[PDB]
């Protein structure tokens, strides 16, 4: 209905926990950023963003593309919850970077969601700002076993932020 769950992937893995999302919190929409526009991005004012990182701390393509033709007046009026996925023991020191280059615009908004980097085994990411990683952060090369406890607990931290 009205929570925009906007993803992009080169795995699938993203899709599939935009998914996951989605059944978990209800009331939501799960679009590809591939296929949407800054016109669908402004037809929600509540989003999760769920972004791979691509290698060294880039973002996935699509979502560099699609974040590319934002800007920080899109975020600053909307409830944001950010979904990161990375590879802490091949990229330990840009672990789930991917996504910072969102939050660099995204953090005009209202983020909610932010998580404890208890758990995780890396040194260093930009994805963490004041001492928490900036959203959700799932490795599903390393721990995949967690990942649906990690969503589910989550969902329950904002669910009431998304309304
Ligand atoms: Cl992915």
């Amino acid at each position: 209905g009205k929570i925009g769950i906007f993803f992009g992937t080169d795995s699938g893995n993203a899709e599939a926990i935009a998914e996951k999302i989605s059944k978990a919190i209800g009331n939501a929409e799960v679009v590809d950023v591939a296929k949407a526009s800054k016109e669908q991005f402004n037809s929600f004012t509540k989003v999760i963003l769920v972004a791979p990182t691509a290698g060294a701390g880039d973002l996935q393509t699509d979502w560099e593309d699609f974040l590319g033709t934002l800007e920080a007046s899109d975020f600053a009026n909307k409830t944001i919850g950010l979904v990161g996925l990375g590879d802490q023991d091949t990229y330990s020191e840009t672990f789930a970077e991917g996504i910072f280059h969102i939050y660099e615009k995204a953090k005009a908004g209202k983020v909610v969601g932010q998580t404890s980097t208890d758990g995780y085994h890396f040194e260093a990411s930009k994805a963490v700002e004041g001492g928490k990683f900036v959203g959700l952060v799932i490795d599903e090369d390393n721990q995949d076993d967690l990942t649906d406890e990690r969503i589910s607990k989550w969902v329950e931290q904002v669910k009431g932020s998304f309304a």
